[PDB]
């Protein structure tokens, strides 16, 4: 996963972002990244 503020994506909101949004969507987050 990667490093950042933003919560750790899950699969599925990706595949989500997937169906809504053409653009690709951004990599899964680190579990607490969010909070961090």
């Amino acid at each position: 996963s990667q490093h950042g503020r933003t919560q750790d994506e899950n699969p599925v909101v990706h595949f989500f972002k997937n169906i809504v949004t053409p653009r690709t969507p951004p990599p899964s987050q680190g579990k607490g990244r969010g909070l961090s």
